[PDB]
């Protein structure tokens, strides 16, 4: 009776699920000869295929994306006339999405995961500060800057002295600063700008949903990928051990977070006990666990928020609906530790920069991530996109995701939450 | 009486018989001489740069035209609340012209016109099915996907193992495909994508005015590309023979496609003889082979198909105004013979996925050819660019258009009236 | 009491001459030692980026800027239907504008300023030819075409034959052209393509916002860029006497042609004598030294015109508010010294088609300069653009703008002046 009332209605994740379950099956009859025996290196770049197909199409819709998108979404940005009462809280959602993408490249790097087993000055900073801002902007959609050393033979016979040039794989650093720029334009320069709004907004609903199609091929592109991914590593035991120290950082990373940061900083400015206020949300966060969906907990905590931990009533219904679109600080550890964990997994050596170039793209993606119907895996291919690591390790994280989420939805409604809790305590003393 | 009204009408083509005729003569006069002795190759490559100049501004054009024009084309190609009725008529259409094409390049590649006097493993079908769908769009507007080969000296000390690289020449194939892929993405957008439908069709006409430009400077284009693909083959009673023997070609193509291959689609179906059919329709294709335009058939072709071969009067002026604009089976062969005799003429060696790429392409570029103003042939300019073939002898072949032209008329009718015979024996039966 | 009156008003042109002066002074504090005494190589161009990073943001707005301009500014260029009257006048304001750059160019290749201290055949006509119409518009907004040269070892062993490619540094030459022509094209597509007008009209006006919050930044940039610019060339003594020779050579250029040039142009036609003309109008050439802007002359210029050297009254309202803006002949002689000055100050040796798109991009940009923030400045970038000269000479330039600017306005009113004396001659005489 139940086989076109459930099925039918989310056909696509157990069809992703099963693409998974037997992705792996597919690898493991493959490694049971192995990465050489069946066919060699001839044709193991041929049965990986539809896996490195579902990357092409991945990579070509996120140049759209990313500069259609922040145009349309910093063009209907809007400055303080939506509210200097509420900007603070803006600024607390973006120092406690930086300090949650900090804490998440911290703790895997310290507790390293998936480690288990070119020279450039530390002026390359000057490379990252030329790769903000384009020299143009069509050489600006495939290549970016990067400098490279050679030899003048100048004060002697031997100096390292850096010369530029534009080398490929496009930069998404330098292509979201030109369309935010580009949408505070475009929002002040007033009526005479609305057609490329429109322009711009309706070319990026015109991409969603090719992303809709593209999430619908998905399945077989995942399948190939799992399986390719597990056989070129050589290893099956070692891997589930990789992503087992990946699922149990992410979640200390959770953890530590939404039990020793956020209320740290709500004890450090309403000097309250912030457990009292966690005592009062428990069963908000209680079916955010549940559900899994920051949408379906906003009516729940916009609700229990009032009765226990008593508010003005002016900003729990003012920084609740813009706090589980804006403000996402599960998402920002998931993608500040699946991007740390790729880099160590497959040994890029992660520079000193591409920790800030990793830190700032996924605290200016965690807040326009959930538009984008797998808004997560998307925007870490982005960030991924954005370091040059390889998008291909992204089937074994699209893998282990349900059990990332489940604890991740709840601190994406607990940032907003102890926000509520101090917004309000800089207007009862004024 | 008639310098005023005759040639003000028609003086574009006056001018380029003229420029033809005047370019056969230039040509001539320099080999003469030869390409040799007059100037040598200081000065070949600047007597023949009117004619590099004409392919400079065709393949500026050709960026613009099929990217704009295939998404206002397939933004306005309507699913079937068209009607089911002729969704038939319309894979009838589709699947005649794939086999027109396919019989143009079997023809031309078993008589093998033109002829007369880096290796690549046969998996480059991946470097098709990584070219359909491009890693980026704007290093796709210039550079296509092409895998090559070397030496890693593993398993031994020598194993030829391919690598990728984005090679020069842009990929038409894979800019057509997301072309249509955003033009049934704006057709799905609904009302809130008419902008995007509006501004990719005031582009599409912004652009054929400048084809009409282009068009207007080709006669001197034409004449010094003659001249000087003329001198280049250091022969002139061989080249005559080669596009005599090209004729010869298209000309048997046209007559084995019209009297064995669609009669043979409508028996296999209808089980009725179609030469009574084409004996009652022999006055629409005679004046398609006089006036030698498919516009100015359509009014007795709908006329004479209702009197004689009696159809259900409601698909006959539903499929055959659909049936001069889609069906050009003509064009197919025209486009399938004239760039694999040209394969034939620079030895390019053909290899098997051009023929994918020329058939396909040719498939996709005959339902949109008669709305350019020399539809034609830049429609082959495309289909030369798609493969990487020079597009160089583009004026040996308009040269020998109108032998073409008038029994290539006559293939655009022929085909939707064997739809409109074939199309009522599946409402007659039900 | 002029603190929030005074400094409020002009903040940023205080601000960039104390850059300035501060720039020349950190310049000399380093050169105090040198080069090469405080840090050398692997910090000399680290201390010079915020100089680099203006010259980063510059050329990531130019390619916008001129093909978003040129296109809704030559769609909203009127023909004939403004009228043929006045049509004389734009064919006046081109010639004196080409005769002003031609004078420009001429003189400082003749009194040779900056100047104290690969092989290409003259056939790189073909190689401006080919660049005025690109191969496609994509990779003509970063890469342009260029022909090397080789060996082929055919007649003999040695012979020199060119061969082409597209190299890097885009071609404003190129896409200015194709601006025009699709401007052109837009204004006889008629009231189908108002949209595209508006959109490259909205989207020019969303890019000179850009260059207001550049130049905002530009200051630090250019003090630093000073500073890097009077280092490197290791002599403060000869720099000023190059700046010296710039503005003697500039100002005897301004004096040239508007007491020899035009009056010989009003001399050759009206034959009475242009100086009883210039004595009438003396008081707005002596406004226009004075308050160093053409819009605060043109009312009492258009008044001044009228009652000593009378005119028909239709015209002096006609062609001066268009002559005001489009005919800038003192910008074509700043345009046409200050980028054969940079030629001689970093020895590009100025080929001579060099000359030729420095002069008509310099005709072609004098008529569209005053819109512009930092007009002349900008427009002098992008014509350093496309030449390949360095453009970090532009704040030597930048610095003594304003000796050039109270003498460059008057050539402005001057040309447009002696205009409206010439134009009512080919009235009163039919």
């Amino acid at each position: 009776d139940q086989v076109r009332r459930c099925l039918r209605a989310n056909l696509l994740v157990l069809l992703t699920v099963v693409a998974v379950v037997a992705g792996v099956a597919l690898g493991l009859g493959v490694s049971g000869a192995g990465g050489a025996l069946a066919l060699g290196p001839e044709r193991l770049s041929a049965f990986v295929f539809p896996g490195e197909l579902l990357l092409r199409l991945l990579r070509m819709i996120i140049l759209p994306l990313v500069v259609c998108s922040l145009i349309g979404g910093a063009a209907s940005l809007d400055p303080g006339a939506l509210g200097r009462l509420g900007a603070w809280a803006l600024l607390f959602f973006l120092v406690t999405t930086l300090l949650a993408s900090a804490l998440g490249v911290g703790l895997a790097l310290a507790l390293q995961p998936g480690a288990a087993s070119s020279k450039e000055v530390l002026d390359s900073f000057l490379d990252l500060a030329r790769n903000i801002f384009p020299s143009n902007l069509v050489s600006a959609a495939f290549r970016s800057y990067s400098t490279t050393y050679e030899e003048r033979n100048i004060t002697g016979t031997r100096v390292k002295v850096p010369v530029g040039q534009e080398v490929e794989g496009m930069n998404i650093l330098g292509l979201v600063v030109f369309a935010i720029v580009f949408g505070v334009a475009l929002r002040k320069l007033g009526p005479e700008g609305e057609l490329l709004i429109r322009f711009f907004n309706s070319f990026n609903e015109a991409t969603m949903v090719l992303v809709s199609w593209i999430m619908w091929y998905a399945p077989v592109g995942i399948m190939f990928l799992v399986a390719g991914k597990i056989v070129e590593m050589e290893d099956v035991g070692l891997l589930f051990a990789r992503l087992g120290k990946y699922i149990l950082c992410c979640l200390l990373g959770h953890a530590i977070h939404g039990l020793l940061v956020l209320p740290l900083i709500y004890f450090l400015f309403t000097r309250k006990n912030p457990y009292r206020f966690l005592w009062g949300i428990v069963t908000p966060l209680a079916t955010a666990f549940g559900t899994s969906s920051s949408s379906a907990t906003l009516p729940l905590m916009m609700k229990c928020v009032e009765e226990n931990n008593g508010v003005a009533k002016h900003i729990s219904r003012f920084i609740l609906p813009i706090g589980a679109t804006v403000n996402m600080d599960g998402a920002a550890l998931f993608q500040c530790v699946a991007a740390v964990f790729i880099a160590q997994l497959s040994q890029q050596s992660l520079d000193f920069v591409k920790i800030i170039t990793i830190l700032v793209t996924a605290t200016a993606s965690s807040v326009g991530a959930a538009g984008i119907p797998a808004g997560g895996v998307l925007t870490l291919a982005i960030i991924l996109e954005a370091v040059n690591l390889p998008v291909d390790h992204i089937s074994l994280i699209l893998a282990v995701d349900w059990l990332v989420d489940r604890s991740r939805t709840v601190l994406n409604v607990e940032g907003d939450a102890l926000g509520a809790g101090l917004l309000q305590n800089y207007v009862d003393r004024t």
